[PDB]
This record gives C-alpha cells, sequence and structure tokens, in this order.
C-alpha cells in the first residue's frame, strides 16, 4: 500500500487517489509576502482544559495521541471557523534530518517537524461524516524547530519506546495538549486537505507563524521509531511528510 518510500511515496500516490492531483490540496508553501492580512478574521479560540487523552497508536505513517471526541472536551474555534470542532488525535511529521520533515513550508523553508491538531466539525456528528464535507476538519498545525527542549513534549517522547512497531498502542491518559502550543496564536489560514490519503479535501487549514522549539534529543527519538511491524525488517520512521502542493486558485491569508 501507501507509504513514503521511493516506490510508494507521495509522488505514486495519484494512481490510488486521483484526488492527489486536485484543486486544493495539502501542504503548500506559504510565501509570506504574498499572504494578505484579513482585518476581518476573528481571534483564534482554542479551548483544551478540559482535554481527555486516551491513546498513543502508532498507524504505521506516524503516531497518533488519541482524545475522548464523544463531547465537547478539547475544542477550536473563532479565527476563520463557523461552529465547534473537536479535537480528535495529534500527530506529526518530521524529517530524517534536522533540515527537512515538515509538510508546509514557509517562504521555501522547511523546519524540523511539524505537528497537526486535528479537529472536527461537530455540525456533522461524527470524523467519519466530517471527513465528507469541504469544511468538514479544520487542522492547526505547529512547526518544530530543533533547539531547545519542549517540556510538555517529553512524556510523548518518553513513551515512544512502548510502540515502536506498527499496530502498538499504550494507554496515554492526562496528557495536556496546552503544552504543545507556542506563545502567539497569529496565522496563515487556507482550505486544503489532508495530507496523507485519502487526501480528502475537508480540512480548513490554520497554521501557526510561530514554531516551538524542541531538542535534538527529542526529535533524535522519534526517528527511532519504525514503519514496520513487529518481526519484520526494520525501517526507521523518517521522512514522513508530503512535499508542498500547487497553490492553484487559493489565497493563503494571514490574522496579523
Ligand atoms: O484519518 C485519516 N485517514 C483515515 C480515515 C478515517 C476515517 C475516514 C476517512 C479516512 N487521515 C488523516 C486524518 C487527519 C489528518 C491527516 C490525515 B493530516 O492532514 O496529515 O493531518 C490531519
Ligand atoms: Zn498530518
Amino acid at each position: 500500500h501507501w507509504g513514503y518510500g521511493k516506490h510508494n511515496g507521495p509522488e505514486h500516490w495519484h494512481k490510488d487517489f486521483p484526488i492527489a492531483k486536485g484543486e486544493r490540496q495539502s501542504p503548500v508553501d506559504i510565501d509570506t509576502h504574498t499572504a494578505k492580512y484579513d482585518p476581518s478574521l476573528k481571534p483564534l479560540s482554542v479551548s483544551y482544559d478540559q482535554a481527555t487523552s486516551l491513546r498513543i497508536l502508532n498507524n504505521g505513517h506516524a503516531f497518533n495521541v488519541e482524545f475522548d471526541d464523544s463531547q465537547d472536551k478539547a475544542v477550536l474555534k473563532g479565527g476563520p471557523l463557523d461552529g465547534t470542532y473537536r479535537l480528535i488525535q495529534f500527530h506529526f511529521h518530521w524529517g530524517s534530518l534536522d533540515g527537512q520533515g515538515s509538510e508546509h513550508t514557509v517562504d521555501k523553508k522547511k523546519y524540523a517537524a511539524e505537528l497537526h491538531l486535528v479537529h472536527w466539525n461537530t455540525k456533522y456528528g461524527d470524523f467519519g461524516k466530517a471527513v465528507q464535507q469541504p469544511d468538514g476538519l479544520a487542522v492547526l498545525g505547529i512547526f518544530l524547530k530543533v533547539g531547545s527542549a519542549k517540556p510538555g513534549l517529553q512524556k510523548v517522547v518518553d513513551v515512544l519506546d512502548s510502540i515502536k512497531t506498527k499496530g502498538k498502542s499504550a494507554d496515554f491518559t492526562n496528557f495536556d495538549p496546552r503544552g504543545l502550543l507556542p506563545e502567539s496564536l497569529d496565522y496563515w489560514t487556507y482550505p486544503g486537505s489532508l495530507t496523507t490519503p485519502p487526501l480528502l479535501e475537508c480540512v480548513t487549514w490554520i497554521v501557526l507563524k510561530e514554531p516551538i522549539s524542541v531538542s535534538s534529543e527529542q526529535v533524535l527519538k522519534f526517528r527511532k521509531l519504525n514503519f514496520n511491524g513487529e518481526g519484520e525488517p526494520e525501517e526507521l520512521m523518517v521522512d514522513n511528510w508530503r512535499p508542498a502542493q500547487p497553490l492553484k486558485n487559493r489565497q493563503i491569508k494571514a490574522s496579523f
């Protein structure tokens, strides 16, 4: 099936998922000089104080920290959004080297990794229904640069040994996602898609301008994960990012 290798990577996805060459695919390069400030954009509202994390899962392409989304516990609203979007999971994309790893780029600059906090529009009832709608998901993207350690990320780094291979999961309760947010919530926003198959065009992207910094030891642990399942040849989970896609007929808006 699809993956990030030379024979099943991003350049091959369109064969099974034709929407890969669609009109609103992600990620994209954010040209900071061309993005336009939109004074009508409302401040973003990130309400994670009641977040209830449950489990962490290695799904063969990344690791997802899953949350209880059966009630409005952790939600994203405001900004370009109409309505309430519930946090369901977060995951990262990262590189084999500190100079690459993010999906979105800023003036062609690549960051070491990119965090995606995934939320679905409650007016659609469940995640599966939401991904079938143009305004079904809101994904908050946060860049990671290598420098100082991020204390709020250490609990995630420490449990990775327990989910080294595809299909492994571990209990992961009481994790506070507020510890992964930068100081500023200034952002860029545009309509796009999931960045892994099925590449559905159901995402309002909100990418924060301020990156968070993580230590080299922290990202090294990400790179020790495996794409393969236990007992299979070891393939390190690195470079699980899709490159920038054509912007086509879209405008990126800035909140600042
Ligand atoms: O959930 C995904 N696939 C499986 C699936 C389940 C249910 C219905 C349809 C598909 N993919 C996916 C989900 C969320 C995000 C991304 C990819 B992302 O853009 O990297 O970050 C946000
Ligand atoms: Zn992602």
